[PDB]
């Protein structure tokens, strides 16, 4: 509604804009030297996706983590995955062994998500590098046998004379984590009865292999903790929350620097989707930490993607255009590729990224929200034209 809009507005962010050359991770890092100035000395760095099916965004994002890794030292890769998952993709980056293809959920199991996985595990595969990368799985969406196990195998090595009591906290609890859906058919009584038991076991674990062993127990915890309201504001809070102590755990932990993979809803330091998620890891983030939080969001103008259903299986859809969007806005900027800095923004872009305009964002299944650009990302990586991502 400014004064001239559009044309000028599209001048100002071109001229403030740091354009990218290539997604492909091979390719000299020239282009992204801008992005250690954006980024500076921040701990903590989320890595958001317009969509969970862009091919581009995705080998984007490996472009990006590997510029994290090898020139801004950055260790922890903590993603929107289960931890249980998590636990097995960081075993297959450390020694090579299992498929990836198997421990990545739905949607996640691409070629373009998989030749990164690769890439962590020939990092960690060079003995030059003596701090390797640690894979943490952010989520609790499920808690497979393998995570019990982790905790149940440590304490029968190390501290045999709990067993008998961890396995019994365990036991019943166990045959329930297969997913949430499953996990809330349960009697209020089971469910209160489970988080004590889990909270049990994180107790004897709290010290008042090990590290994984405590940390696992707490994600079971977590978990049964999450999942005991009934309604759905508060759960999903718990779950945000949850998202966000494990990637401070991750930080803590390891030392080092750490990065946050998941869809720009979560990373996100704001609101976009109020109703479905009134609450996200990000703004806990943002809390906590401040400056030490940088936020890159992604988005994207036109083209096709990977989902699942409609309004299952996975197949392919097309971007909504909505010429009041900050996307299709992007989209006029006469580069293909770039970064912007939506914190130092001057003139027109400052005052287009601050005001509220519709903002794409689509999930796993089905997608414009009123909200400001800068409000939710400190920094953003538009990729104008993307297509779906590649199911291996």
């Amino acid at each position: 509604s400014g004064q001239s809009v559009q044309k000028n507005i599209v001048k100002s962010i071109q001229s403030q804009a740091n354009p990218l050359k290539t997604i492909e991770p091979s390719k000299p890092f020239e282009d992204l030297k801008p992005l250690k100035k954006m980024i500076g000395n921040a701990q903590y760095v989320g890595l958001g996706e317009n969509t969970h099916g862009s091919s581009e965004i995705f080998t984007m994002k490996f472009r990006l983590v590997k510029y994290l890794v090898t020139e801004m030292g950055f260790t922890n890769f903590a993603m929107e995955e289960d931890w249980g998952n998590g636990l097995k993709l960081n075993e297959y980056i450390q020694t090579g062994k299992g498929n990836p293809r198997e421990f990545l959920k739905l949607l996640y199991p691409t070629d373009e998500i998989i030749a990164m996985i690769e890439w962590m595990k020939d990092y960690n595969a060079d003995p030059s590098n003596k701090k390797k990368i640690q894979f943490i799985g952010l989520d609790l969406k499920a808690l497979d046998q393998g995570s019990f196990n982790k905790v149940i195998d440590y304490v029968r090595l190390h501290r045999p004379d709990l067993l008998a009591e961890v396995e019994e906290n365990y036991k019943e609890l166990s045959s329930f984590t297969g997913s949430i859906q499953e996990y809330m058919k349960l009697t209020p009584k089971l469910k209160e009865k489970f988080k004590a038991n889990a909270e049990r076991v994180a107790r004897l674990l709290k010290d008042e292999e090990y590290i994984w062993a405590k940390a696992t127990a707490s994600a079971i915890e977590k978990f049964t903790t999450m999942l005991l309201p009934n309604d759905y504001p508060s759960i999903i809070k718990l779950h945000e929350q949850y998202l966000a102590d494990h990637a401070m755990w991750a930080q803590e932990t390891f030392g080092g620097k750490t990065m946050v993979w998941a869809h720009n809803i979560h990373i996100a330091k704001g609101i976009i989707d109020e109703k479905l998620y009134p609450y996200v890891a990000g703004q806990f983030l943002k809390e906590r930490l401040d400056n030490n939080y940088v936020t890159i969001g992604s988005t994207t103008t036109e083209g096709n993607f990977t989902l699942y259903s409609e309004y299952g299986k996975i197949t392919t859809d097309t971007i909504p255009q909505d010429v009041k969007s900050f996307n299709y806005t992007l989209g006029k900027v006469p580069y293909k590729m770039f970064l912007l800095d939506n914190r130092h923004l001057k003139g027109q872009a400052e005052k287009w990224v601050k005001a509220k305009r519709p903002l794409l964002s689509i999930g796993g299944q089905i997608v414009y929200f009123d909200t400001s650009l800068l409000e939710q990302f400190d920094i953003i990586f538009h990729i104008r034209k993307t297509s779906p991502s590649h199911i291996k």
